[PDB]
C-alpha cells in the first residue's frame, strides 16, 4: 500500500554526469561513450561563437579527473564534445523525444555533481515544473525500461513564471522556446486528463472510493466538460490505454470520467484523494501500473 | 525557482542491494563491506509470525541455509548473528561498491529517501518523513522488506531506516540499521496499530518560509503570537507542539526572509482557521509537512 511520486533509480545516470567549463560559465554535461553532451549556451550567432573556440577552451571534469577534449560539434541547441576517454560507466541507452503528458525522472546536478532526483511531467505547454537553481543547466531527464536508459530531456533555462524549458538529447527544444536572453513566456497550461484518470484508478486500488458514482458518460459529453475546465481532450487512445486499470478495478473509463466530471463541477467537499486536495496529473497510466506491481531495474 | 519533493541520488545505495533467501522467504539485504543486513523475520514462516522465538529459530540455521544473491552472483555466507530485529550475515566477499557510510537513528519529523526494492533489485526512489507516530507513509508491496531509507549530505550515506512491515492502515514500520524499531512496534503478526498521527509543525513553518523565498506572501498577516498561544491553537488542529528548539532551528530562514518565527506562527494560525480560499502555496492546496528546515535551505535559493 501507499502511492508516492516515485522517480527511477538514478545510479546509471549519476555515472554519466560531468562538469563543463568554458570561460566564466560552468554547467553540467552528459558523458556517454567518448562524447560529452551539454547546452550550446555554455559558449547569439552560435556558429560564429563556436568557430573561435579551441578544444582546450572546454574544461571537462569527471569527478577528480580532467578529461581532454579532442573535438567539438553542434547539433541543434546541444554541443557535443568529443573526449579521448570513453566512459567506462556508460549504460545501455537511447535518445528518445517524449510527448506532453509523459513523465520522467530528473537528476538535478551542480558542478557535475548530482544533488537530487525528482519525478515530473512534460506539461501540455511544453514546460516542466522543475526545481532548478543557477548552475543546474545540462541536468537531464530520463526513464528506464528494463536495463536501458532513455534520455529525454536536457535542462537549458528558467522562464519568468519559475517553470523550466529544455531540449531532447538531439538539441531540439520542447516548446516554442529559443536559447537566448529575450522576452519568452510559458503559454496557458492545461491539465493532463488521462493522467488524472490514471491517478483516480490508483486511489481506487489503494482503497479510496468515495468519488465513485453509479453514472456513466460519453466521450463527446466528457470532452465538452474537459474543455470548460482547461483539461486536455481525452481521446480513444487514452481510453484504450486505461483498459487494464478499468478491467482490474471494475470501473469503466467513461464511468471514471463521470466521477471526474462530478469532481470538476462540485469539488472535493473537504475530502482528499491519496493525501491530495487537488487532482494530480503527473502520473501516467504506465506509472500507476508499474508502482502498483513493483517492476525493478 | 520551483519546489519539489526531492530525493537524494540513489546510486550509492543501489550498489548495496542484494536478495536474501531463507527457505520459502525472499527479501532485500544491504551489503556493506563483508556484511549483509536484513530483517530477522526472513527466518520466519507466516505461521511463526504470531509469537516467533527468533533465538530458537536462528540456532537451528546454519550459514548455508541463507542464499544471498548480488546481481547474478551468489555470495557465500560464512557467519551470522542477530542484533535486535536485524540479522547480520557475514559474507566471504567485501562489496567493492561500498560507499562512505554511517548508521544514524533519526527523530520524528526527519526526512529521508527510500530506495524501494524487490528481489534485491531497485524499483524506485521517493522522499519520506518519520511521522510523529513513528510510522512512515511509504509505498511498499509484499517483497519490499529490507528496502532502506537514507540521506546523503556530502559524499557519506547515512542509513536511517530498514523496512519491516505494513500496518492495517496502509502505513509502514521499520527499524534503524542497528535493528531497533521506531515506535512501539514488534516484528510479530499480533494486533498492532498506528497511534493517532499529527502534523509536523516545524516542517510546515519551514515550507511556508520556502514559499516566501520563492515569492509567495499572500498568507502573511500583521499579527504575531506568543509560543504558548500558538501551541494552544495548533494542538486543536492535531499539530505537534512547537518547542524553543524548533524556533531556534528556524532562525536562519527567519533572518533570510525578514519574517520572525512567531510572526510566521501567526500566519500558520490564520491558515488553520481560514483554509486557503481556492489558493495554493508552492503548488499545494494542503499544508505540507514533509520538508525540514534543513531540506528547505538545501533546495531553495539563498
Ligand atoms: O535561465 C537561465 N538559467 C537558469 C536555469 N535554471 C534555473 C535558474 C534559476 C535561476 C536563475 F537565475 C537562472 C536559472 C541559467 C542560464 C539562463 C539565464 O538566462 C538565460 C538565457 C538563455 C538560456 Cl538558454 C539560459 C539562460
Ligand atoms: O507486513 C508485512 N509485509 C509487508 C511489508 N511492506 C509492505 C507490504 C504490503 C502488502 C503486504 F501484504 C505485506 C507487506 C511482508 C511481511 C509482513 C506480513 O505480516 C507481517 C508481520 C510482521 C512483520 Cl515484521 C512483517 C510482516
Ligand atoms: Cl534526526
Amino acid at each position: 500500500s501507499g502511492f508516492r511520486k516515485m522517480a527511477f533509480p538514478s545510479g546509471k545516470v549519476e555515472g554519466c554526469m560531468v562538469q563543463v567549463t568554458c570561460g566564466t560559465t560552468t554547467l553540467n554535461g552528459l558523458w556517454l561513450d567518448d562524447v560529452v553532451y551539454c547546452p550550446r549556451h555554455v559558449i547569439p550567432n552560435y556558429e560564429d561563437l563556436l568557430i573561435r573556440k579551441s578544444n582546450h577552451n572546454f574544461l571537462v571534469q569527471a569527478g577528480n579527473v580532467q578529461l581532454r577534449v579532442i573535438g567539438h560539434s553542434m547539433q541543434n541547441c546541444v554541443l557535443k564534445l568529443k573526449v579521448d576517454t570513453a566512459n567506462p560507466k556508460t549504460p545501455k541507452y537511447k535518445f528518445v523525444r517524449i510527448q506532453p503528458g509523459q513523465t520522467f525522472s530528473v537528476l538535478a546536478c551542480y558542478n557535475g555533481s548530482p544533488s537530487g532526483v525528482y519525478q515530473c511531467a512534460m506539461r501540455p505547454n511544453f514546460t516542466i515544473k522543475g526545481s532548478f537553481l543557477n548552475g543546474s543547466c545540462g541536468s537531464v531527464g530520463f526513464n528506464i525500461d528494463y536495463d536501458c536508459v532513455s534520455f529525454c530531456y536536457m535542462h537549458h533555462m528558467e522562464l519568468p513564471t519559475g517553470v523550466h524549458a529544455g531540449t531532447d538529447l538531439e538539441g531540439n527544444f520542447y516548446g516554442p522556446f529559443v536559447d537566448r536572453q529575450t522576452a519568452q513566456a510559458a503559454g496557458t497550461d492545461t491539465t493532463i486528463t488521462v493522467n488524472v484518470l490514471a491517478w483516480l484508478y490508483a486511489a481506487v486500488i489503494n482503497g479510496d472510493r468515495w468519488f465513485l458514482n453509479r453514472f456513466t458518460t460519453t466521450l463527446n459529453d466528457f470532452n465538452l466538460v474537459a474543455m470548460k475546465y482547461n483539461y486536455e481532450p481525452l481521446t480513444q487512445d487514452h481510453v484504450d490505454i486505461l483498459g487494464p486499470l478499468s478491467a482490474q478495478t471494475g470501473i469503466a473509463v467513461l464511468d471514471m470520467c463521470a466521477s471526474l466530471k462530478e469532481l470538476l463541477q462540485n469539488g472535493m467537499n473537504g475530502r482528499t484523494i491519496l493525501g491530495s486536495a487537488l487532482l494530480e496529473d503527473e502520473f501516467t497510466p504506465f506509472d500507476v501500473v508499474r508502482q502498483c506491481s513493483g517492476v525493478t531495474f
